[PDB]
């Protein structure tokens, strides 16, 4: 069973492996750059090995350090967005399981893709700057050099100085903080992760931020103008952690902290370990985006634990951690509810598969990321194609407390790992071989390596979702004389999620004529809703149907966060849009150096400029 990671330019975990990282770094904010060492301690897997070979992107290389002296390394040329590998000649040979201690003295790009630098305008409280990483996939090695595979994993420890007015954290229990030898303006954060963990989970903050406790082992932490209302926001966390508890088992990590960060932040959350980071566009004042939190608490079993071993099997830690999601919302809210979200993940994977053509090869469950950059191939096709495939499971093996033991048993079997979609398929029959006549129904090519929607649709439950298809349905079958019978009165049942579901279910026949649009802002008033989510669809909605009083609406929250779900569909309708056009592209030139450079990336390319 032969399986490299094509991602990486490192030697691979058959060659050696890296066992613990101990990172010593510094935060230059005027020079935007990470300073410091990398020592890793790296096991041999293999007689007489006398090189390796790191991933590296866009790093200054001062120095490699093994036994006192400086050794022999060189960069090799770079290979587009997977970065330059670095060479190291090791000054002893090594026999297998022997391990060493490397270290490199480096220095992070300005640009690094791993990095966004916010100045003191770019944050709430006007005064101070700001940082934060985003490694996932593989940008981990654009901070530090390793080997930037989910292939292996690694403990660390980790000493940052930072300008003493602000503070940092990582994805690691804080280990205390001290003022700084070196630099008195200075302070020394210190933090140990003592469970081996991907090096896509290494994470660092560095800004003005401040913490609220919300629960017996989660603070929240943020700027101190979103501190009171993140707290109230996330305040189901605690529970979550405890259904989750309940159905992956023991929560390994210690603490569970949320971070949440700056607008620009480009996804909905990222499960770092011991500190989830969030976006503030969660803030909808009544909690009704909270699943966000439960998927990225469930990440602390599936993907944090058991873990995808290549990019290419990232449906394992995404269709698990949904189908997980689900069942603590389902848990808190009641099975309808898991049904209506299950049934609206069904349309978000129409969707996805409509909008890359349904023989794309980014439809199909298991990928080929060979000379494919992760951020392009990113989508919600592993989360709900990989949903649907374990729903459907479900269905057919028993029902949900029947899938739910053998979810369990899957994170205890796998704990710690990296592992395939072959390993993980292995078990399933493993742990269902009294149902193997059931199993051998399913269509194993097709769900795992065929492109688009799925050869079988599982069973939903309609209750919650009859209200939003019908009022959808309504509004698509007005016409002019029609309009007269809307009233606010139609959404007075529907709970914000179903306001949604609504939006969702119209805006998959888009466009609309302009007429209904506009009566439907007089008698819905959408403008006013601040929901993201919600004001996400209806502004993509008006935009569709050539609405232009919605063009500096749509390019506002285009710009005003930097959530990629929301601000690249924005940027690109609004491009689709001649009246608007010549605008959007414009405005992306604008803030393009101010952007996420992830963001600032796909956005381009989506508008095919540059
Ligand atoms: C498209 C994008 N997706 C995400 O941010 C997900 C990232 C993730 O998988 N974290 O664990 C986390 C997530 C899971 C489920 C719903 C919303 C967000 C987004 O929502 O902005
Ligand atoms: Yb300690
Ligand atoms: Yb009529
Ligand atoms: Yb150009
Ligand atoms: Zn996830």
């Amino acid at each position: 069973p032969e399986i490299v990671d094509t991602c990486s330019l490192a030697s691979p975990a058959s060659v050696c492996r890296t066992k613990h990282l101990h990172l010593r770094c510094s935060v230059d904010f005027t020079r935007r750059t990470l300073t410091g060492t990398a020592a890793l301690t790296v096991q041999s897997q293999e007689d007489n090995l006398r090189s390796l070979v790191l991933d590296t992107k866009d790093l200054t290389i001062e120095k490699v350090v093994i036994n006192g002296q400086e050794v022999k390394y060189a960069l090799g040329e770079r290979q587009s967005y997977k970065g330059s590998p670095m060479e190291i000649s090791l000054p002893i040979a090594l026999s297998k399981n022997q391990e060493i201690v490397i270290e490199i003295s480096f220095e992070t790009s300005p640009k690094s893709s791993a990095l966004q630098w916010l100045t003191p305008e770019q944050t709430s409280g006007k005064e101070h700057p700001y940082l934060f990483s985003q490694c996932q996939a593989i940008h981990c090695r654009a901070i530090l050099p390793c080997q930037d595979t989910p292939s292996v994993k690694l403990t660390y420890t980790a000493e940052v100085s930072v300008p003493k007015e602000l503070v940092a954290l990582m994805s690691a229990i804080r280990d205390g903080e001290t003022p700084d030898p070196e630099d008195p303006s200075r302070k020394i954060y210190k933090f140990i992760q003592k469970v081996p963990i991907p090096c896509y989970l290494i994470a660092l903050v560095v800004g003005a931020l401040e913490s609220r406790q919300i629960g017996p082992r989660t603070l929240v932490w943020s700027e101190k103008e979103q501190v009171e209302k993140s707290a109230y926001e996330f305040s189901e966390t605690e529970s979550m952690l405890k259904i989750a508890e309940d159905l992956g088992g023991p929560y390994v990590w210690g603490q569970y902290d949320l971070l949440v960060l700056p607008p620009s932040f480009p996804y909905g959350g990222m499960e770092n370990p011991c500190l989830t980071f969030v976006t503030p566009t969660l803030l909808a004042g009544d909690k009704s985006l909270s699943n966000v939190i439960a998927h990225e608490i469930s990440h602390s079993w599936t993907g944090n634990l058991v873990t995808n071993k290549t990019w290419d099997h990232f449906w394992l830690n995404e269709g698990h951690t949904v189908y997980l999601e689900r069942h603590i919302c389902g848990r808190l809210f009641g099975e309808k509810f898991r049904h209506f979200n299950a049934l609206g993940g069904w349309g978000e994977l129409q969707n996805s598969v409509k909008t890359f053509g349904e023989t794309h090869p980014f439809t199909k469950l298991v990928v080929d990321l060979t000379d494919i950059d992760p951020d392009v191939a990113y989508s919600s096709v592993p989360y709900e194609k990989g949903f649907a495939l374990l729903f459907y499971l479900e269905q057919l093996l028993g029902g949900p407390e029947i899938f739910l033991g053998f979810l369990k048993a899957y994170v205890e079997k796998f704990s710690y790992k990296s592992i395939t979609t072959d390993d993980w398929k292995d078990f399933l029959y493993s742990y269902f071989k009294d149902k193997v006549d059931v199993l051998n129904q399913v269509d194993w090519n097709a769900w795992l390596y065929s492109p688009g929607l799925p050869p079988i649709k599982p069973n939903y439950d309609m209750t919650l979702t009859n209200a939003c298809i019908a009022l959808s349905q309504r509004w698509i079958t007005a016409k002019e004389d029609d309009l007269n019978s809307f009233n606010a009165t139609d959404l007075k049942d529907l709970s914000s999620h179903q306001l949604n579901e609504f939006l969702a279910q119209t805006l998959q026949r888009a466009p609309l004529p302009l007429g209904h649009i506009k009566r439907m802002q007089e008698v819905y008033n959408f403008n006013a809703i601040n929901n993201s989510e919600i004001r996400f669809r209806w502004l993509r909605l008006c935009i569709q149907s050539k609405w232009e009083d919605a063009i500096p609406l749509a390019l506002k929250m285009a710009t005003e966060q930097g959530r990629m779900k929301f601000t690249r569909p924005l940027f690109k309708d609004l491009a689709a849009f001649d009246k608007s056009h010549d605008q959007a592209v414009r405005t992306y030139q604008e803030h393009k150096a101010s952007m996420h450079p992830v963001t600032a990336m796909l956005v381009g390319k989506d508008l095919k400029v540059d």
